[PDB]
């Protein structure tokens, strides 16, 4: 008996003698007949968008579908574009309550290009979803023969088939000849150990990201404050620092109850609480190792529970 | 005889500026150091005014010294290094240096960094390489150098093309030099400018608001740099507002939030259809430097894209 | 009350108004008076050698001393040269039975040089040895503000103060302002979960390393076989491959009961069992992620339990 | 008209050699490919005889083609690339390529690697850079290129000085070129040699046996490369036996088992007192290439160390 694995597709096909149908995920399965060696695969095309256009409603749709269909399968593989996979994967790492593996996969080369990375990445996502040892590690990304945790994983290069890395705390396991040697699991709470429950949510709190650089304008921060955003994530310089005019808009905003999270445009290392910035004085939250797009994911979900900066900081210390 | 080395400080000391030879006595063995305090700001508050001051200062003082060492906070040091890399016309060593640890803290990195930066500014071999950043025993070009970690002393890396040379026992083995045109091979001349074109940066992510991009278009900004997803792609509502900016007087440069790799021309977005420029390896803060200086010379996106291809 | 931390020194001082004494470790403590903020520190100079001359008898001395003095302290810091720290740290990761933290520290710059990395590295090793959360993670290396596991940790650069990295599975935690956020623990068995017991050993089985390259001579492998070595670790090309003449000497040797372990001169990734080499046919063992110097450490200890290639392979899969 | 490109295979096919244009039809759009099978060996069995054959072949055939692509197994590709980098005197592109995945395996990397290698061999811009290795969309110099992972398609990296250019949509943006002397700027001429000096490699570690080093001294080897601990240091009993070799007719090069960084002269070991040469950034297998070729010209350790300083 092989395990039953569902593939939920969000866009185009990452692999491509069969008749091509109307349905992307049906073509993908025919493209990779070796999947029959390892799994009973059923595909469902949940949505069809470019990853660059990923959004809150696809996240709510995905988490509810995994949580509803948990008992009907032994594991899930999600096909997803590479551009925002690290954001979906963390959203699902916080909101999926299903105890069986959830594995995200993508591809850096077109399925029709020479040396397409899609086929074998899918094969490896299936292996990983089928492995009993994959369970209870949170939501995973499988890319380039490597199992990565949904919180740490990020894209490091604009084109490399090896771009996906857990830049801070390393990967969970490597995949050789259909076998995984797992040597790590994320300590941070995930999945059924988080308080986040998206089951009845129709929308997510509005959270925007502003960038910090030399001579930064305050107009982007001002624009999000004027629209009454619930929160704002600062892509800070070095250890979460802010240009003067940006600092002063987000300081005012935190005083009117905007949640403000200091992250960093620097690609590795933590933005650490009251180091460079008196977070205590301003009502701000330090993101830790979460990059700006990841700190947005957690801040949205934090604002479903609480508006309190001190409560939001303890969430940023435990998830 | 030892080289004459001018230390320009931009903020706090990294070991004030007239005391650095006492603070690092070993400087006395490799150069005649003079110190000037050009400005005093935290690097997180770095601005066009400081850049304009630093370039005019070096360009004017080229004849008075054999080499410059600029002390600078780490947060925006990669921005200032590229601005000077394009605007400096002195072909003596200009070496930027800072410290990841406070001067008064245990195992402070500033003293040896300063020492190594003076070594680099005193080396003949350093001439004609462009503006350099010396951190953690390494010589890096101003175009490719960026900080990779929020706290690590080893943060500064040329993440796409690698370093120019490693420094060992006060000696540099240089094995590389930037091909991109720099200093006196660029047409950017800032001698008479008192302001720089307005260029802002917007972030791409899931469900990104168009409100930042729009805020910059309503302000009449001269340029907008997109920190795109993957290879310079744009969230739908962000793309819509930048497609309108680029037809309306706003040069639009696609860069990436991805910390390594080029945003390539016509690959992910039809740049020709939209009037957009691809940044290549320039991350967004670096793309902002080159876009400001391009817009002192041209608002034509075909000519801005030629500049993005040569510097 | 501050914790009681013992520093065991093996060589010179990594930090240096006090009178300098005869005893290296007494000078080190006076060099770093801030240690009094975090610990009651007692130093013992166990041996005084250069790390390049590290050897089996210092390993047996260190493991027995930690195991004997476990109840007398709350944690151990070992000062050690950088050149072979990654070998000592794994030997001690397999043989220490003490349940309190054991932390190795070193320095890439002379204590007398500008910007000496020693002082603050020692401070951080002490922090890490004093942290209750450090317990049950195996033997650790603390370098450049980073807690690394004794199995994965290796030196990556001949001079960089940041050289120490867990190249395959990432670090265990980062150290900011005297506080560690631990996000990983090694899955591989260590310390009190290994069967290795050095308590009554006077010596270790003889295990040598040979290098593989183009046109490699067999004379180094032959030389270890003639001296009757218990085992030989191959520093293989790519995935553990061997030059012809080296292959043929180690094949013969495994047939006369030499244990042969295929590692790789490649600095990251596993040498994987029957991939490139028919380990089954030759009686050879694949090292996994263990580099040649680390595979030597485990192979020595494997040969205290067993000479059987299949038993040695299961040890290489679990430690 | 398209460039004439000669593919020299050294073993199995990476997509036989006359069929590669059918196996990767898209080659037809960028070059006129001819294929020759020079040798057939696994790269783990690479030897001096193969090296001598490859150098003589390229040097002789320089006038018959516009560019060479050498297909080679990954295990020792960094050794062959540096040997040719020092011995080739053709100043047309010589590009080495291989594959981390079998030709018949899923998502095989060989076809695109081959395609990219031909792009690199066809590019004018590639000339005068030395012998190159193209893997995973990247152009790397033969001196610094090494494999960093036992299985990763992205394994090949210039780990000290970085790549020369990235390949995008069949186009190379070159931003770097090796300063170390290569090809027709080296004095190494292998046209008349039928063997190479005997150089062996020994490993340093805790409690290292002197028996390997001694085995090579008793065989009368011309050279021994130490893979040292840290910055080229030697285990006591290894040091003793190499101190005796260097006074007895055995050139001794200190390198490191550490996968990045230079072994620096006179830093950790008194090289002058002992007759030793420091390898710099050359890892031990690379140091072995340069030591063999140094010993075709000189057994003087002061002159061998000058060679280790220029190539």
């Amino acid at each position: 008996h092989l395990p039953n694995i569902t593939i939920l597709a969000t866009g185009g096909t990452i692999a491509g003698n069969y008749t091509v149908g109307k349905v992307g995920v049906e073509n993908l399965v025919n493209a990779v007949p070796q999947l029959k060696d390892i799994a009973n695969v059923k595909g469902e095309q949940v949505v069809n968008i470019g990853s660059q256009d990923m959004n809150d409603n696809v996240w709510l749709t995905l988490a509810k579908k995994i949580n509803t269909d948990c008992d009907k399968t032994d594991g899930f593989v999600i096909t997803h574009g590479t551009t925002t996979m690290e954001e979906t994967a963390y959203f699902l790492d916080l909101t999926v309550k299903c105890d069986k593996p959830v594995v995200m996969v993508g591809a850096m080369r077109p399925s029709t290009s020479m040396s397409a990375d899609g086929p074998f990445n899918l094969y490896n996502a299936v292996v990983t979803a089928a492995d009993k040892a994959s369970a209870n590690r949170g939501v995973l990304v499988v890319m380039n023969d490597t199992v990565l945790d949904g919180r740490d994983v990020t894209t490091t290069n604009t084109t490399d088939v090896a771009t996906f890395k857990s830049v801070n705390y390393g990967p969970l396991g490597y995949i050789h000849n259909g076998k995984i040697d797992y040597q790590r699991t994320p300590a941070r709470k995930h999945t059924s150990d988080t308080p986040f429950d998206v089951s009845k949510l129709n929308e997510l709190p509005k959270v925007g990201i502003v960038y910090n650089y030399a001579n930064a304008s305050d107009l982007p921060a001002k624009a999000l404050v004027d629209a009454g955003y619930d929160g704002i994530v600062s892509a800070g310089v070095g250890n979460g620092n802010l240009y003067k005019s940006v600092f002063d808009t987000l300081a005012t905003a935190a005083k009117t109850g905007t949640a403000v999270v200091r992250s960093s445009r620097v690609p590795t290392g933590a933005t650490t609480q009251d180091a460079e910035v008196d977070d205590a004085k301003y009502g701000f939250v330090a993101s830790g190792t979460l990059n700006p797009q990841k700190a947005r994911v957690l801040l949205q979900l934090a604002l479903t529970q609480t508006k309190d900066p001190q409560q939001i900081q303890q969430i940023f210390n435990q998830y």
